């Protein structure tokens, strides 16, 4: 008989709801209850869980119509674990203004519009037909369809329930149903032997919360938890020692950096951030702390933006000369710059910033560390530099130098940033622009910029580190969350 899979878990999302519960804990749930119109197929032609081929799932076929509209064409007879058939109303009602990207809509999912393109209203043509449209040019709604804002609710369900209730009690039409939610212990689902797709083959799949990744490890080896999330490669040799259990590690698409509160007279100007950018010694940081298997970043820059990768691009330089050179030219009087960080909420942030703080120090910078306790929230006035980290959430070099730096946004709007008017008039373009010559182009004179301008300084793209017990044949995938899909056997 299928057996019941344990996961030891980090924490669990503050939602089910798809856009609310995004977050590092969210997906990996979230992923089992709905599907998309499209799925990222990760694994396909011999990939190692990277592959950015997406591929129709709640859509039978699709097919592009013009430069903002792509007529949709759904799978039909496929139900939610509620019973309710999923239809074309369903799939508007996901992309509409009413639940999404509306005004009032943003009320209850705040990042609806934040992480969706320019969307028109949807059209619903008939039962089974939906074009979603944007209202100006964008050949990105396929991406975005195949990401993480891409899950399929159920209209009525959902509106009967509103947002928040809906994250509690979630319904979709994916290979695992919602059983239950204990608030910050466990998530448990139930196999959907419903399921349009293949036969789910893990009876129950139950998320516990454990804090410590020690108490993590000691529950695998225990036989409390057949995987284990959120460990670092610290901690891969104590794991692989034990015959039955492995560690299972991967590149994923995300980027730590630190920024800088800009609207702070010393970083009003890019000199500073330049100098604070330069004297960082990434390579150290990777070897001391990730054994090199994170990635430094040739550029804000990743294979899996796909046609917007540049593999030609050169490294982000560590010149400790021309860093002494610009904290000259800022005029730095030596005061104290606080460096914000909630502990080790990023995997290694505190050793990071130690070993970055010598680095400044070298380069005649003091920064001190303000290590806040997690839950509280630092006024903006109070940050100067602070750590960050940007899931590059869609298959293309949009997210997160356009996304999170683009006009309007926070770095430019909240933070400050002053950037310049070729970076916010690309930015405009690269949204609108076919994959061509002209759009890598505008990407590749947006990195010059950025590295320029120093808005952040990338450090790493992390490698995230699972721990399974050998029975359970389970991969990972370069991405923030777990796929079950042609990817879980029990031996
Ligand atoms: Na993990």
């Amino acid at each position: 008989d299928r057996r019941a899979l344990r996961i030891g878990v980090n924490g669990l999302p503050p939602s089910l709801e798809p856009i609310n519960g995004i977050s590092n804990t969210g997906p990996r749930i979230i992923n089992q209850i709905f599907d998309a119109l499209i799925r990222r197929d990760y694994f396909a032609d011999g990939a190692k869980g990277n592959n950015i081929k997406l591929v129709p799932a709640l859509a039978e076929s699709f097919e592009r119509i013009d430069d903002k509209s792509i007529r949709f064409k759904l799978r039909q007879g496929v139900k939610f674990h509620n019973g309710a058939e999923m239809t074309a109303e369903d799939v508007a009602f996901t992309f509409s203004s009413e639940r999404l990207w509306g005004d009032e809509a943003i009320k209850t999912v705040p990042n609806g519009r934040n992480f969706s393109p320019n969307w028109d209203e949807p059209v619903v043509e008939d039962k089974y037909t939906v074009v979603l449209r944007t209202k100006t040019p964008s050949y990105l709604i396929e991406k975005y369809l195949g990401s993480w804002l891409g899950p399929i609710v159920p209209k009525e369900y959902y509106k009967s329930l509103g947002a928040v209730a809906f994250g509690n009690k979630p319904i979709g039409t994916g290979p695992y149903k919602f059983r239950e939610l204990v608030a910050n212990d466990h998530v448990t689902l139930e196999a959907n032997d419903g399921y349009w797709g293949d036969k789910p083959t893990a009876s129950t799949i139950t998320y516990q919360v454990v804090a410590e990744p020690a108490t993590r490890v000691a529950g695998l080896i225990s036989g409390e938890y057949d995987i284990i999330t959120t460990l670092t490669p610290d901690d891969m040799a104590l794991v692989d020692g034990y015959s039955d259990l492995e560690t299972r590690g991967t590149l994923i698409e995300n980027l730590h950096m630190f920024t800088f509160n800009m609207n702070q007279p010393i970083f009003q100007n890019k000199t500073l951030r330049r100098a604070l950018a330069l004297a960082v010694n990434r390579p150290l940081i990777v070897e001391a702390l990730w054994k090199n298997k994170a990635s430094i970043p040739n550029g804000f820059n990743f294979p899996h933006y796909g046609a917007t990768y540049d593999p030609k691009r050169k490294p982000m330089e560590f010149n400790l000369k021309e860093a002494k050179r610009l904290v000259k030219e800022s005029g730095y009087d030596g005061t104290p710059i606080t460096y914000h960080t909630m502990g080790n909420y990023y995997a290694n942030a505190v050793p990071a910033l130690m070993m970055m703080i010598e680095m400044w120090k070298a380069a005649g910078i003091t920064v001190v560390p303000k290590i806040f306790a997690p839950g509280t929230t630092p006024k903006d006035s109070d940050i100067l530099i602070r750590n960050w980290s940007n899931g590059q959430w869609l298959t293309d070099g949009l997210t997160t130098m356009v996304s999170e730096f683009g006009p309007g946004r926070g770095v430019q709007k909240r933070w400050g940033w002053k950037a310049p008017a070729e970076f916010n008039n690309l930015c405009d373009q690269v949204a609108q622009l076919k994959d061509g010559e002209e759009r890598s182009a505008a990407f590749n004179r947006l990195r010059d910029i950025f590295e320029d301008e120093a808005p952040a300084v990338l450090m790493y793209q992390p490698y995230d580190v699972y721990a399974a017990r050998k029975d359970v044949q389970w991969s990972p995938v370069s991405f923030e969350t777990m796929e079950f899909r042609g990817n879980l056997n029990f031996k």
